[PDB]
């Protein structure tokens, strides 16, 4: 029912499960916006938007105008903001698609005003705040010209912290603490005012204001380990795995894959499974592993484009076709590999490839299988 | 008429430069089979493979069977190797949509001479034998030998092709590759012998086929080469001229000096680095910082004028290469060109037009 060898194993209840805690954190009053960029950190964000949708969450938030686009073709109907750039041919398929856009100077919103004039829509805007606009009475007065503007709703204002997850966060919170201060003074209402990531989301119960940001946590990962772990929760949602492809006893004093980088020592069982850096598990890595049956065993030579090996070196009951981890159980995760590469885990979760077909389970139960290539 | 801010860049002119490159290398006769595998190594496999197939190549390789029926969905009906693994439950699907399968083991054959007997159609197979990568295939001794004996005698299986793959064409010594070589060969010969006919035989990749040219049998895969990258710096570059085929670009969305780009990790351009570089205006910039997600920041250190939306070219163009990448990250070109995101658009140029824009998303 799987038909590929390789697959990225997606466990929706998981997502629940984070979310839910993430949830009990947070008052009533407090709006979520669950962050699905970069295809929901690989998860898919389609199916992971049409979960946060009926679990309630206010806003999603992508990187890219297609992200958003790719959501609305899929029947998602939460507001959508887009947090990174909007370049100005593609503002007037974000009013059309009713993408919130991220607005970074006076200009460029009169820019999206007179697109939207001629849509006779009106744009929904978050400004940017870089603690973007500087925080200073100069912008200030900038927000209060782009607010009077016909065809803008302002919806939204916030800025982005550097290190949350390490006060320099609270410097950065004092320089949007000067400008929801004076745009009060000037009667500029902005509904929704945001600044927390899953850092500060955590560590910072001061930071709530009208809504929280929540990213890497929902997937099930904490975004350092700094942060107060005690305080929330987590399970990793992701699984990826794959099958033995082939078995067999090799000979001692024998090279393996390209390079002849390693050198069997005594007979050695070796396996071939069929993952590679094409699927996102990058030849950098010096030291890969993988889970089988409860096991770690070493990945041998170099890592192929699609296809790896193997030395089992434990008795265990193996045959091709037998089921192989490659992170998400056990002790192999994310961060480990993460580790390895010295990057994080965030990167490690965004290399998983497009022909690595999506299988969503719930209840325990495979519910639907994503192939991006079909 | 391009709306990401991302986009890859593929010339088909430089394709088929080089495709008739590697064609006048080799005698008429010789079957070219195009490795697309990988999505064609990130230069998209349905673009490329309908490219190959205007232009005459004789097989195309794939490394799933989903990379196959992809192509035959998109009007393929050039023939198609998948060079790897075939799962039992992929074993249906290849067999109505002709992919032919990498076979090493009796026992796998006799799975598929099953499966093919309940659809009353014949399977395509080729024969891979391990001559020393140690990764798939039979061992090359006489108990496979008779193995494939067997295995030739299924109902339901057209034993069409058999083939090994080289650890080190690519080396400068090519010491193992010749041993390798002389492994297929006892196999090849005992078969003779032994009356199993066996059409397209086939050893040789990108670096064999520069490096080597007694070794092209039946037929050649070449991969790497079609995209204008070499395999090794130690290959005779001298015999092949290529160009490379993808530009990965971007344009610049904010300035204040430093430029802000929208790339990032999220798109295959990787954290590891730790010494990106970006192409603009003729010039080479630094990123700096750490690489985001989504975004890079660039540091304008030279007097050019740059503004909001000028082009960013992060490689196949100047300086900026993919090889430099690889330099920097301890890998290879061929990952690097993998690496590019499903996000980031695939746009085919030719006679400096652009003739298609492609979306994994939308």
């Amino acid at each position: 029912k799987i038909t590929v060898p390789t697959w990225a194993e997606i466990n929706l209840d998981n997502l629940r499960f984070n979310l839910n805690n993430i949830k009990n954190l947070l008052e009533e009053d407090i709006k979520i916006c669950g962050v699905i960029k970069a295809d929901a950190y690989g998860h898919g964000a389609v199916e992971v938007a049409k979960l946060l949708e009926k679990e309630k969450v206010d806003y999603l938030a992508v990187a890219r105008t297609a992200e958003g686009i790719e959501l609305r073709q899929n029947g998602i109907t939460l507001p959508i903001l887009n947090l990174g750039y909007t370049p100005d041919e593609a503002f007037e398929d974000s009013i059309k698609n009713k993408i919130t856009m991220t607005v970074y100077s006076l200009e460029t919103a009169q820019k999206i005003n007179e697109i939207a004039k001629s849509l006779g829509e009106k744009a929904c805007v978050h400004v940017k705040i870089d603690s973007g606009f500087q925080p200073n009475e100069e912008s200030v007065q900038e927000i209060i010209e782009l607010n009077k503007l016909e065809y803008i709703d302002l919806e939204g204002m916030f800025t982005h912290f550097a290190t949350a997850d390490e006060e320099y966060t609270y410097k950065q919170a004092n320089n949007y603490k000067f400008m929801s201060d004076k745009l009060d003074e000037a009667g500029v209402k902005i509904a929704i005012k945001h600044v927390s990531n899953s850092a500060a989301i955590m560590d910072c119960p001061d930071l709530r204001l009208n809504m929280v940001r929540a990213g890497i946590i929902l997937y099930g990962h904490y975004p350092s380990d700094d942060v107060f772990k005690d305080r929330l929760e987590l399970r990793p949602a992701m699984k990826l795995k794959s099958k033995i492809g082939h078995i067999k006893q090799v000979e001692p004093g024998v090279g393996i894959s390209y390079g002849l980088k390693y050198t069997t020592t005594g007979k050695e069982t070796i396996a071939t499974v069929p993952i590679g850096y094409a699927d996102g598990f990058t030849r950098i890595q010096k030291n890969p592993k993988v889970l089988i049956k409860g096991e770690v065993f070493d990945v041998v030579g170099r890592i192929c484009m699609d296809q790896i090996m193997v030395r089992i070196d434990k008795d265990i009951d193996i045959k091709v076709g037998d089921e192989v981890i490659l992170f998400g159980e056990g002790e192999v995760t994310a961060e480990r590999i993460a580790k390895d590469l010295g990057t994080i885990n965030y990167e490690v979760l965004c290399m998983i490839s497009r022909r690595v077909d999506r299988v969503y389970m719930e209840n325990n139960e495979l519910v639907q299988i994503n192939s991006y290539l079909l």
